[PDB]
């Protein structure tokens, strides 16, 4: 955009190969974030590459442990292969990529060393990331909250707590309260997919939480979708929902915990997935019921332009980034 | 209104067909990705018929784009759809090939021609440059404006002027998507802007490889990018008045997209072409506020269409 030479120079990333792997690290989070990759402008420019950088690696292994058009096997060992280019360059032994992939695998690895390192975060621990998402591929459901903390713990909250510090806490609290938000968001996707995940044979519902309503995953498989639901399927997707309520109610001071850089952004990504609630409980929770046709809660404006102003301030006033890894 | 509604509007009654369009309308809402989002201005009777097309030519777009897969397997996957497709025409693989088998006969459009495009897409799997704009033509007919000219089909024509043009609209997109895209493409190792085109301003590949989004590019490049815009926009001004050789209930999607292809231009010219000397900020496919109103707008047409007596087309049975 306009800005890229403005944020890498205010970034000080100037090494003309990591200029090119924070780039396609961008635009490779363009690619597969879309609408995500628009809050990057409610950060403050200097911030950007390492924004961009990070959710650019979670969101391109969600995509290959997600990619339809690879069978499970081939998706564990594609998450594989990007570990092996990761660790390589992370220890410095670092390959030669030939393919498209490995090119790719290798940018994007280049990149979030360089911004985990410049962050004091603890870049050599990146694998426990990947095993949680290739433990996912194999894991079709979860007996109890317990079994469900170790997807939450590795796959959605181990990478949440690490942006959290590129968010630049300025209170204690800014950790637990991140934990709480993004556990939030993440039990809402488990609601939401619940028709496409359980098509793919997967049920991100605890099985005791079922067994308190007397329902099988066998109702659930045939309910939802089918045009009914039994009162105590309601019960269940209600019971659901209130725990995701109570996590976004107990998060909902993390924005006033960060950098003033840093607030637009979760306070708008915290109103985008609010918005979920009602689309889904309305209409006595038509959304589980019908396969229904609508634009959703996102398929940001007015955020951008108070980032805009929130960020030529915080520059006036003193605002500068720590320094790149060397 | 559900995509159970749409099929009741359409007259699908079977179950296991309706349990088809359904995964069909699902697979393009999960991969979709901005893709085709004027669906949501189409007459809801006929969505189920839009849906599956689009699904279909995203999901083949997508298998031979995808660079987690070699390309030999790619090629061994399209082969292997293609295969089951006419197998079928005489899992969800089998959903979507059931679903566009119907919708294809239900329009009357040739269902057993389905492979051509596939293996259009299987060809361009290992050709990474085109000569001339005679090589680039058969790409384009094969993967581009084969399927155009069947989803024509479905969007009614008043005249049969609608198929020319329609093959001017979508080369114009079509070519506009090459130089939009170009610095991913080029990434890719993808060149979709003919060679000869490149030397006639005395360019090579490295040439682009080199100045696209690097802050700088030379005036042989903007001459060759200027020239590769005419033509598109050539196109464009040639095909603009496709909605109007159309049934009314398609006019809103097709004007709405001719608008949004043609704000391209200006915002890859402006301010001296800046759009190609930095890294491309754009997201495409989003639900902008003109997108949201156009869509609002549609609402109203295709109410005002039931209203004067819209007969839907009977399905195939
Ligand atoms: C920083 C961040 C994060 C943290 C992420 C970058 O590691 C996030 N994790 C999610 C899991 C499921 C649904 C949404 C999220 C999100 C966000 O929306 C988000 O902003
Ligand atoms: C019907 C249709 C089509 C026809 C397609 C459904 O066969 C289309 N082909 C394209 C190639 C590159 C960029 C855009 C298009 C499009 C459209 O935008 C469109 O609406």
């Amino acid at each position: 955009g306009p800005s890229t030479v403005q944020e890498l120079d205010l970034a000080g990333i100037t090494d003309s190969g990591l200029r090119a792997d924070y780039i396609a690290s961008s635009q490779l989070f363009r690619k597969i974030g879309r609408g995500r990759f628009l809050g990057r402008y409610m950060m403050h420019p200097a911030k950007r590459p390492y924004f961009d950088t990070f959710f650019s690696f979670v969101c391109y292994i969600d995509d290959l442990a997600d990619d339809i058009n690879l069978s499970v096997d081939v998706r564990a060992r594609r998450l594989d292969e990007w570990q092996r280019t990761y660790l390589a360059i992370a220890k410095g032994e670092d390959e030669h990529p030939l393919s498209l992939s490995e090119q790719t695998d290798a940018a994007l690895a280049r990149a979030l060393v360089h911004t985990l390192r410049t962050w004091d975060l603890p870049y050599l621990r990146v694998p426990e990331f990947v095993d949680g998402h290739r433990k996912a591929l194999t894991t079709y459901e979860y007996a109890d909250q317990e079994e469900l903390d170790d997807f939450l713990e590795t796959v959605t909250l181990l990478p949440a707590i690490w942006i959290n510090q590129i968010f630049e806490p300025i209170s204690e609290d800014a950790e637990e309260l991140c934990r709480h938000t993004i556990t939030a968001f993440q039990l809402l996707d488990f609601i939401w997919d619940l028709r496409e995940d359980l098509d793919l044979g997967r049920l991100y519902l605890p099985l005791d939480h079922l067994a308190r309503f007397g329902l099988t995953r066998a109702d659930l498989d045939r309910q939802i979708g089918s045009g009914y639901i039994s009162d105590a399927l309601r019960e269940l997707i209600q019971f659901e929902i209130d725990i995701a309520r109570e996590h976004m109610n107990a998060g909902r001071s993390w924005p006033q915990t960060l950098h003033p850089t840093a607030r637009i952004f979760m306070e708008t990504d915290i109103q985008t997935h609010d918005s979920m609630f009602p689309e889904m409980i309305k209409d006595d929770y038509a959304f589980f019921k019908s396969p229904l046709d609508f634009v959703s809660g996102r398929m940001t404006a007015k955020a951008i332009a108070r980032a805009r102003k929130a960020n030529q301030q915080a520059t006036r006033a003193g605002y500068r980034i720590r320094p790149p890894y060397r």
